Formats: C-alpha cells, structure tokens, sequence
C-alpha cells in the first residue's frame, strides 16, 4: 500500500484468500470489514501515528468507533484483487469520520463503499468529551479540507436513526462468547466480531437465498473478554432486519443495527 | 505465489496484518495455521486440482486431515514479510503428507515449520479408505520422488502417540459453538478453529508469560455447525507441556486430542 499523490488518502490492494470466502465463493462481509480496518491502520502508520496523535498520547485519549456503515454491490471472488481507498476527515467537535471505496483491480469499478463515525473517550475512564486545541490541528493536515464523502447523497442510509428492537425478537442466537482470535493486540474484542454476532441471528435460509447489501451498526458498549452476548433479530420489510446485541445477564445493550438483503 | 523451478513445491510471501497479531505484536498460531492452509490451496490450484484429482471426483473421495504438527521458532511481527514453502508427498497406501517451511523474508532464516498427515474419505458416507493405485499415480508427478521431510529427525515429536486426557481435567473451556466465520466454503468447520478451541482451555497467565513452541493435533471426528465443544487441558511437565482433548458437550464424543509445548519469555 501507499499514500496518493496529494497524501490526503491511502490505497492498498488485497488478494482474496481461500479461508476468507463463504459458500458462494465470494468474500464474507467480515473479511471486507477486516480489510477496511487493515487499510485504515496502514494509512495511520504512513502518516506518523501508532491510532493516536501527540496530544492524544500525553493525555489518555483514544479513538473509538461509534457507527459503521457498509454498502456492498459486488463481493470479490476467491482469488480476485480488490483495491480499497481510505481517508480521514474532521466532523467538528463531534469527532472524526473515515470513508472507504472498494474497487475491482481488473474492471476498475466500485464494488462497495463504507463510512464510520469516531469519538474521543478517555482510555482510563471511558468518557466521551471533545477538544479543539492541538488535536484538531494535528490531523487536519492529513485530511482533505473540502468535503469528500463516500455517501454524499442528501438523506442517505448512513445517517438514519436506528430504533431499539422490541421484545420478543423474531430470531435469536444466545450464548455467544468471544475467544482469543476475536480479541485484538490490546485484548479488546475486535469491532468485526460484533458484525459476525449480529448476523448470527439471521436465518440460514435468508443467507442461502439472499446477499447482504447494506449493514449499519451503532456501537453503544464494549463486550469484554469474560462477557456473553445475545444476538436478537426482527424482520421489518428486498429484506430488512432490526438487530440488537445485549449481555446475556443484565440485558445491557452493547450494539444495535439494520441489514438489507437482495434476492439472488 | 508460484511453483519452484522443478515444480515439485510452491512458494508464497505474506505481509503480517494488524488483525492477525496477539498481545505481543506477533502473528498468532491460528494466523500461521491459516497461511499454511492458504499456501497449500494455491499449490493445489497451480498444479490442476480443486484438492481432488480426476479419479477422486469420480469415486466421491476427498482428502481429510488426520494430524497437524506445527513448531515455531520465531513468530513474525505485525508488518513483516514471511515466505512459506510447501510440498506434497506420498506415504504409501496410508495417504499423503504435506510439509511447510516458514522463512523470514529479510533475514532468510527458518522461523517455523509444519507437517500434516492426510487420509482418503468417502465424501458421502465419511468412511476412511486406503489410497488406491490409480489415484497414487495421478499426484506422484507433483511430488518429489526422494524423501523430503520438514521434520527428518530420528525421534521427532511429529510422530509421537498422543494419549487420551483422563478425567477430571486440570483446566477447561465449556460451551464452544462455531459461528459462520469458523465455517469454510463447503459449510464445514475450518481445521484452524480446532487449534483455537484447544488453546481456549490454556490459562491466560500461561499465555501472557510463555510462547507456544510446538503444537501437535490429532483429528478423530469433525464438529458440525450445530454442535457444542468442551475443551479440556492437563499439565504434564522452564518448559511447560499440556495434554488436550476436544469433545462434544452432550454425549462426550471425542473429536480431537493433542499436546502443546511452551517456553518462558
Ligand atoms: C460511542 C461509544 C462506542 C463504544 C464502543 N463504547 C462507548 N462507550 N461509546
Ligand atoms: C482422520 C479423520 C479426521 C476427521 C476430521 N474425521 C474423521 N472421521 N477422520
């Protein structure tokens, strides 16, 4: 991978691996979510980060995902080359936004796109807060000044309010515990695991007869290593579903989202 | 990736990804096991396989893993290039053997090596069978004629008999169900998931103060999508040895058994 000519975005090609595809011989949405996360990490290293800034490290402040939205038009097949272009952008005092464009390496056409909202939060306390001093100026030099959105369209699927799933849920997958492979380098549950857990309540018949077109996921709380999750789903409709991830015990909401599926 | 000059082995380089490393910023043993499986799939595709042969597809026979042995000297760090060289070899009427050599792309030294035993199974009835004469002459052209072992040694740990864990187990991880990410393109539980499940019963303190040096894993039965596994472990030993056992939570049907060796950091 490498930064573009202007240095305001990063590009990287990937070859789809055999263990990364589903029954239809095309990359799974979790594989795509992993590749976006990988290209975002490389963009952060290529600009001098480790993701954190100078003032963000002297003060115990980290970046945490608040929302992830992924729209796929074509899933790359096992063996295909896919180029993802990512970039950061300021969103005022709210936080940072990171967008991605998935392209086919042979045809050059956009096969998918994604957007994500990020918030501040103290590492040692887990608050929210916001700052504009050194922090805003530190990443402003690595972001395009004029608006560059992956989903520009006024009133689009990436900015909609997600409602809370009412009980009882139509479908459910209970007793979901994360394992060492689900944790990251800091021993925190990877954000991609929540995507796989949300899709665990989707019926197998829906998966075998439909393709996941859109997936919006709001992040409310972090599932810990010793926690157990309950995935809940209800059909609201193409097929639309409302999702809810909560701790098996108290019923503490950790995630909520929506999925759209097209007939094959 | 690409086949070597003689065409009797395949080489492929990989860049270690951020999501593929553990707490020590080095690739996990499951990531390594995935890269060996990926380089093995590309070697099969490059020689004209898909990894069944012409007679194997006609007779409804497939290749199944019976044993996996992995010995790691150095785990590649996040961002490092690692080149794995794999090759097939006939093992008489028992089956095939596939070996791997992990090397560092910058220093060129061997950072790990692995071996695996494969058997022929009827796709439909899941009945194991000895390799017939017609099948052996189809893949012999893609295997080196003279013995080429990754673990040649007189008494290596890749050919040792693994005993069954006695009850009660010292450590255990109960209620392990596979998810859609654990299944492969044929909806079968990936062989790498069993490695991650075996290590689920290993204490967190052992992981945080030791590095996995050797892992031998015998495959007895396959875990299905709707099955639940119980991982069991017992210490048998500076180095620490453990005996493992994977069994279905219900009936207690053994699906896997193995051993792990760990050295102090
Ligand atoms: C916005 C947000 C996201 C996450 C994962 N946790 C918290 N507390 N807040
Ligand atoms: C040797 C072997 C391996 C597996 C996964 N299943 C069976 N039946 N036999």
């Amino acid at each position: 991978g490498s930064l573009t000519e202007d240095g305001l975005s990063y590009k990287e090609k990937f070859v789809v691996r055999s263990y990364e595809v589903g029954s239809n011989k095309t990359a799974t949405v979790e594989t795509i979510a992993n590749l976006l996360q990988e290209v975002g990490c490389n963009h952060a290293q290529s600009v001098g980060f480790s993701a954190t800034t100078t003032t963000m490290r002297k003060l115990h402040l980290i970046w945490v995902t608040a929302r992830m939205h992924i729209e796929i038009y074509k899933y790359p097949a096992w063996g295909d080359v896919v180029e993802i272009e990512t970039w950061c952008q300021s969103e005022g005092r709210i936080g940072t936004r990171r967008d991605w464009i998935l392209k086919d390496s042979v045809t050059g056409e956009v096969t998918g796109r994604a957007t994500s909202k990020w918030v501040m939060m103290n590492q040692d306390t887990r608050r929210l807060q916001k700052v504009s001093d050194d922090v805003r100026d530190e990443y402003l030099v690595f972001c395009p000044q004029e608006p560059r959105l992956a989903f520009p369209e006024e009133n689009n699927r990436s900015l909609k309010k997600i409602p809370k799933l009412e009980d009882p849920a139509q479908y459910s997958m209970i007793g979901l515990k994360p394992r060492r492979a689900d944790l990251d380098m800091n021993q925190h549950v990877n954000n991609v695991t929540y995507i796989g857990w949300v899709l665990e309540s989707i019926p197998q018949e829906i998966v075998d007869t439909h393709e996941l077109q859109v997936i919006t996921l709001d992040y409310r709380r972090e599932c810990q290593q010793d926690d157990v999750v309950d995935s809940l789903t209800t059909t609201t409709s193409d097929s639309q579903f409302l999702h809810l991830l909560r701790l098996s015990g108290d019923g503490q909401e950790i995630n909520r989202g929506t999925t759209l599926w097209r007939k094959k």
